[PDB]
């Protein structure tokens, strides 16, 4: 069928867009596929074992060099050796974690590509099956359910998982050791691969909270990957003939090695799947080119936005938490230690100084190293605005109290006696001995506001209908 | 002096502890120290190299299992072997990665710890630089950074960086790669092993944004790090006759990694410097056993709030800027679509339920997968407050709005019957059914306002002070 393996998705700086090229051969297939993508760390050897999932020697290119070399996605579609009346796909994957690179964005957009576009989802990494890995993997994940939900119409997505006939859905998962070294022993017990991934993935006794964070991600790999595996290999040489690996032969190669590669070769061929959409149709050639479309569109067309490429980013969202903590704190200083009335502007001033000199050193505490105090900044602003809150919280709770104490103290001495009692002949000449010698002295009583000084300018504006009126005039008339 | 390692912080149940047993031996040493901290993947080889440093074959309890053996923070003291008068003091720290533990928060801890009691970091990693192991090892810096802002009083920190001798502080960096394969090349130029941390360290042209995401990581990691340094290693042993390797000499071994082992040792014993806290002072054991407390007690002293367990949790929590989105997109709405003093109440809240219902649907589109929806309900208390906010930017805007109507079409009546022809009998005559004439002409003006009937009522119950003193005039006047 094909020859050689040709670019299916481009990666120049940072866009990934379907080539056509790529796209005119896929559409020329009819039968249903089974499609066996790879992800791992860069310079792993993902080439090198993709070579041997054809069975061809020379394929993918390998390289040799501290550079990366495969960029993009590689498509490669093979008759099934195995299951007749269908093609093997294989699939070439951009190494994760690229120093030249330098972008955990599009390695998660690849390795998103990936585990979507597989029917047969392979991991690769070297040593030990670790954390990190683990982290990157559930990451994937969930970002493959953000992908579909833009993409996918219903009957899978965040409202029926499980009953619905899904185990053909999701991918099957493989997970490849490069390198193994040591002694599979845990506890005292040998393990075999499969045992140690199940371990690996197993479950902790109850719920705490701390024991929710770490069950968290085994059981979200577990519901998306119905079926797992777990293979080992050593070192495919003795010495760093590293480099004549196109060239050589499986005699030169450690035995155990070949043993070990054929035996992943022969899983996967006798336990992939045919890659189906959502409703059980077997996908097809056309259906995969619109599937490629689709996805590569959904990725970069705007929607699904993923900040992954940066460390500071998580640590700066934490430090936003930690904004809302300072105000939080703010707050619990500003509603607790001190009232809600006022007495002084000066007053608040300061109020709200010692406040501050206690929340900035709060939020640099909870805080995280932020650039250019662009956070620090965005924490002023936001105290100002709290600042100026508090300030109208001030002016209505200051202007309702004197308010309240008028009514209680100047209306109670005012309005009874203003119907009768100043009809006497000078009821002004000792009114202004009441007011300006009793209520306004008295007036001075603590928590005043100076925002509501001018409140009583209001009522002095609003009292001279009958400072001077209600005929302040009836000396004359006796 | 010491025929064995032992723990210096013991690491129980994520609590770590320091070790009375191992303060009091440092106690009791009054030289100077230089100090050799080790971190790296775990199951890797750490506790190896550092045996060969003290230069003793059984040591630092190794491991050859798939489970993690050393745990917490091993300390072991030696004379230093070139430099007369001073100690060499090494830390073996537990691997980061480890999945029967699965918790990053404690490997960081771990990492940090180390780095800040190393006058001398040794970062071990497989196979090649990496961009995750670039990403952990610039999330550590930070993170050393903000815990001396918890410990250490001036003179270096988040003021001063440098021109002030800190060239001394900060440790000095090697990064070792085991079981390296890969040829040395690079665009075709063959490197050197510091040629090639340096590439790898090398930053990109000009100023985008995705430059400065890029330059962001190596730009700290060249600035905290003063002096860097990278070394590699080949596989200790051809076959993997690697359980045995503490009982093994250096014929079995490969001839380069003796040499390269021994081009490491000289390189740290002639080149590590002193331990100097801020200020140049050297260190010694009470200054140590000092430092090794307060970081312990840095670390459990509620000093926690940079976390990165869970990454995908910190993606979710994106959702936060989706809310920022979804508040933007609401705010954009009441700006355009209605007019800031709305009709009444009643089309107010059902304006608002209809764009809530739009925001919602924009949220559910943008976001994915709420855990519990705990993102949805805190989107609705958002909205929720950013309704009464809204609800009282009404209440002022409606009390500007019927105000300036009230005195646009009242000042001149007002003016008029507080001098003018109202004193003579019958005067009020007219105003009996101005005042709701002029009540009913508002009630005809449409955009009032939730309070428009209620200010009204307020301006009619302070507005009987010029009623009722001209109403007892009019009687005198008959
Ligand atoms: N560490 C390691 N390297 C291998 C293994 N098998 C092959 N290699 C070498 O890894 C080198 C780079 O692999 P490469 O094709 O660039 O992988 P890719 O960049 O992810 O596509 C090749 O030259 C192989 O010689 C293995 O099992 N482990
Ligand atoms: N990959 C690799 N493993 C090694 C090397 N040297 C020793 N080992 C083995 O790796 C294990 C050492 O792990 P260890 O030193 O305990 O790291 P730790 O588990 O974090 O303390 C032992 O099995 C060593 O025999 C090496 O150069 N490369
Ligand atoms: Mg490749």
């Amino acid at each position: 069928h094909m020859t050689g393996p040709m670019c299916l998705i481009e990666n120049t700086n940072g866009r990934l867009m379907a080539n056509p090229e790529a796209l005119k051969i896929l559409s020329a297939i009819t039968q249903p596929m089974v499609v066996v993508a790879i992800v791992g760390l860069y310079r792993t050897g993902k080439s090198y074992l993709m070579n041997k999932l054809a069975g061809k020697k020379k394929g993918f290119s390998l390289g040799s060099t501290v550079q990366s070399h495969t960029k993009g996605i590689w498509m490669w579609c093979v008759p099934h050796p195995k299951k007749p009346g269908h093609i093997l796909v294989l699939l070439d994957t951009e190494g994760l974690g690229d120093v030249e690179k330098g972008d955990n964005q599009n390695d998660s957009w690849i390795f998103a590509l990936a585990v979507l576009l597989s029917s047969t989802f392979v991991y690769n990494s070297i040593g030990t099956i670790n954390q990190q890995a683990m982290d990157q993997l559930y990451y994937v994940t969930e970002l493959t359910h953000r992908i579909r939900s833009k993409s996918s119409p219903d009957e899978n997505e965040n409202e029926v998982e499980d009953s619905a006939d899904f185990v053909s859905f999701f991918p099957d998962f493989v997970w490849t050791l490069r390198d193994f070294s040591l002694d599979l022993e845990a506890d005292g017990q040998p393990l075999t691969p499969d045992e140690y991934l199940t371990y690996s993935l197993k479950l902790k006794k109850g719920t705490s909270q701390k024991d929710e964070t770490f069950n968290l991600p085994r059981l979200c790999i577990r519901k998306f990957f119905p079926k797992k595996k777990c293979f080992v290999f050593d070192r495919p040489v003795h010495r760093r003939k590293l480099a004549q690996l196109e060239k050589l032969q499986d005699e030169e190669l450690d035995p155990e090695f070949v043993q070990q590669v054929a035996d992943f070769c022969s899983y996967i061929f006798s336990n992939s799947k045919t890659k189906t959409l959502s409703g059980g149709i077997q996908v097809n050639g056309p259906r995969l080119e619109s599937l490629v479309l689709t996805y590569v569109n959904a990725i970069s067309s705007g929607d699904l936005p993923c900040m992954e490429n940066a460390v500071l980013a998580l640590a700066q969202i934490e430090n936003s938490a930690a904004v809302q903590k300072a105000i939080a704190h703010y707050e619990q200083q500003m509603g607790q230690k001190v009232q809600l009335p006022t007495e002084t502007l000066q007053e608040l001033l300061d109020l709200h100084r010692d406040s501050e000199r206690e929340a900035i050193e709060v939020f640099i505490r909870s805080s995280f190293k932020d650039v250019d105090h662009l956070f620090q900044k965005e924490l002023a602003a936001q105290l100002e605005k709290k600042r100026d809150d508090f300030c109208k919280q001030n002016q209505e709770a200051s202007s309702d109290r004197c308010s309240a104490l008028l009514q209680v103290i100047f209306s109670p001495l005012e309005e009874e006696v203003k119907a009768g009692i100043y009809s006497k002949p000078g009821g002004y000449r000792l009114f202004v001995q009441k007011l300006q010698d009793l209520k306004k002295k008295y007036y001075e009583e603590p928590r005043k506001g100076i925002q509501a000084e001018e409140i009583l300018q209001t009522y002095l504006k609003s009292k001279e209908s009958m400072t001077d009126a209600i005929l302040q005039t009836d000396q004359t008339l006796t």
